[PDB]
């Protein structure tokens, strides 16, 4: 039935991994194992080799990020022995731990048990797992308006959130069986977080803006040779214009602009003046500056491009083909001064990859 | 043979055009001598109204122009009685200076005779009317690099440019029978320049920088009912940033991000300084600043695309599909805080529409 479409995945990746380890030989007998194992239960089971090189595979084949360069040197932790939701949530709290490593981010992910039969045994409600909450009750808005619907189902829960414009969302996720997922709160010791100041301007700094060091998304499906990790959170460091030129200034996130322009003493009257763009310049440059002063990883959007040119040299040098999202691949400022938008990428699906996935909210 | 798409082409164009002119009941008897004439003559003729009318089409179907919302005032001179190469520079020569207006520009659009059989009558070899030569010789880079070729191939007429940077480029085109085409220096009186000086910083002057005041699009092809018009030069005003975004910004075009972080006091030494951005909004506020100052017709990259979302509005409020290409729509700077970036077009062609064409040098 379902083994067919199973089998044929399981084929493709396996076949390619192993000539990518150097174990071309070992090929048939591995996947003459699998063909069996697949008869008898329905499924198979990566060895550890089989599963971290997947996870970087996924990585490699992901046309919207811009920093595939480090695909080879990503961190796999391999956490298919949970059982319980208290093994959940320390594997959890050690991911945020390990990938932080004190500021000098490690690129992780944290592997859980797969789906079964399509049964989620871990189901994690967080699209990150550091993020802050958002709230909208008659006119009033605070915190990150894309986390109110979460938010919204977090305080169904038993939770309360303090009403700041950066509350922690608790971790949230449900085990197989459980009709109600659980929630803890994070240990406040664990999460990072930078505020942001400017170089030059001190005034920057009563604009109380600060945002967490670790992006690490967790509502993610890792597909691995026709095995669907629903539940794998993984982590890198930041672009910096992921924080100063999207969460802190678009519209229907943070939306800061006006307040930078006024910080940093320009009129915000006029299109002409291009008061926006200026705005975007300065609140970057903050965040970057911000982040480094503190000894936390990120990246700027001409080193990312430029290391990301380096990905494409190297995936033809070795004779893969590359595949990408040029509307995502661009940068939301001076994207013209990037390579990547002077060429075109083919936006292909190659497995293996994380691919979005229904939320259990909303 | 070909009568069969040009008939077919032709049915599509004149009963949406008669549709859209509030001549719906003419159609059938219109279609009527025009099917006719194609089958004596193996072609039709457009009326003034119905050639008109299919420009405006044109304009309004081109996926990657974010100036759209005017599509329906362009001024359109009717040039197809010209037969003499005086008369194609007379004609050429009046729409530059009808379309600048003393710098208060007109939207214009100028056509000559259609291809007959395939055969152009008027073959029009500048990319724009006003446009830089470039020079490229041992080493040595001179003006601006897009116009090398053509630049070679008007030497190779007997012209010989100055060599400063900002060198005017003859008219030069062909008369269908003639084995060369001829070329006319641009009467300076003719062309309107802005050289772009800072509303703020007086240094800005030292760079020397200027640009021309009015794109003239001259090598696209008008297609309106199987009817090719390969020689149909358009203009509009320009959008700041296709200035300081590209012409003057790009590696392979004038290069000056350097220069411009120089002038404006800042370092050009790291990446996470983000200097080019920096560069890139001081030189486009440059650039508004002066076509402002000269009182010459300009608009910046937010007005364009609140313009464009009207242009959205009034396509859907008048049951039209609307096309875009995504791609070219979003400005080279802050593309997200425009809404552009935040919603998907569908990139169909729709028929009238200029199109790209084969150069003749090269
Ligand atoms: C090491 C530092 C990294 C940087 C600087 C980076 C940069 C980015 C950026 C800027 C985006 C766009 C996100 C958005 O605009 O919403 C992105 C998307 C993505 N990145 Fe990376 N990334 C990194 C590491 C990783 C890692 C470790 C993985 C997985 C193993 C990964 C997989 C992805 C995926 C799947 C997306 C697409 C998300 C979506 O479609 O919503 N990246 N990356
Ligand atoms: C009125 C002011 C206008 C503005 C501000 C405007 C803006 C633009 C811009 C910024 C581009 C992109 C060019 C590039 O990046 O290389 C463009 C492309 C285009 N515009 Fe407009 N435009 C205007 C008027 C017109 C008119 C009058 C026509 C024709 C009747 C026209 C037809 C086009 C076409 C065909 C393209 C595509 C050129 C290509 O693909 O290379 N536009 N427009
Ligand atoms: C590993 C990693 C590093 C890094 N610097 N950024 C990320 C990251 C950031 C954001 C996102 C989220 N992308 C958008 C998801 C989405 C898509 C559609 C609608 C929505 F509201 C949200 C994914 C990955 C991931
Ligand atoms: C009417 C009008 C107004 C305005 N503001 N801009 C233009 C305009 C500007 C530039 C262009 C040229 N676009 C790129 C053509 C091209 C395409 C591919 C390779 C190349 F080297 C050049 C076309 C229209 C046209
Ligand atoms: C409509 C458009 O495709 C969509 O809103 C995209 C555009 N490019 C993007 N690129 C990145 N990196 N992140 C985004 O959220 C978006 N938004
Ligand atoms: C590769 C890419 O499609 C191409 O270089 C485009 C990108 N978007 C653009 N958009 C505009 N307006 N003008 C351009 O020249 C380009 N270049
Ligand atoms: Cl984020
Ligand atoms: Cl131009």
């Amino acid at each position: 039935e379902e083994k067919e479409i199973l089998w044929n995945e399981a084929k493709a990746f396996i076949a390619a991994c192993y000539q990518e380890l150097g174990k071309a030989a070992e090929v048939k007998d591995r996947l003459a194992d699998i063909k069996s194992e697949i008869d008898l239960t329905g499924s198979y089971v990566h060895t550890k080799e089989e599963l971290e090189h997947g996870a970087k595979m996924a990585w490699r084949n992901s046309n919207r990020c811009i920093g595939r360069l480090f695909w080879n040197s990503l961190n796999v932790i391999d956490r298919r022995d949970v059982r319980t939701k208290e093994e959940v949530r320390d594997a959890l709290f050690h991911h945020i731990e390990t990938a932080t490593n004190n500021g000098k981010i490690r690129p992780t992910i944290t592997i859980f048990p797969p789906e079964e039969k399509g049964e989620k045994q871990v189901e994690i409600w967080n699209h990150q797992l550091i993020r802050y909450a958002g709230y909208e009750s008659d006119g009033e808005r605070i915190g990150d308006p894309a986390s109110c619907s979460l938010t919204a189902a977090c305080e169904e829960l038993g939770w309360r959130g303090e009403r700041t414009d950066f509350d922690l969302l608790p971790l949230i996720f449900r085990m197989k069986g459980d009709e109600q997922p659980v929630w803890y709160e994070l240990p406040r010791s664990l999460v990072i977080e930078v505020p942001i100041t400017h170089p030059d301007i001190e005034a920057f700094s009563d604009l109380e803006l600060k945002w967490y060091g670790v992006p690490i998304v967790s509502d993610m499906k890792l597909e691995v040779g026709g095995i669907h990790y629903n539940a794998a959170p993984f982590n890198g460091w930041y672009m910096g214009t992921e924080i100063g030129a999207r969460n802190l200034a678009d519209e229907k996130r943070y939306d800061k602009l006006k307040k930078v322009a006024s910080v940093i003493g320009i009129a915000a009257d006029y299109n002409t003046d291009l008061w926006k763009d200026q705005a975007l310049v300065e609140l970057n440059k903050a965040v970057l500056h911000s982040y480094k002063k503190q000894g936390v990883s990120i990246v700027d959007h001409h080193t990312a491009a430029s290391q990301f040119k380096r990905f494409e040299e190297q995936a033809e040098e070795a004779g893969r083909k590359l595949t990408g999202d040029w509307t995502w691949l661009i940068p939301p400022i001076s994207p013209a001064a990037t390579h990547i938008f002077h060429r075109s990428y083919d936006n292909s699906i190659v497995k293996p990859n994380y691919f979005y996935q229904d939320k259990p909210y909303e």
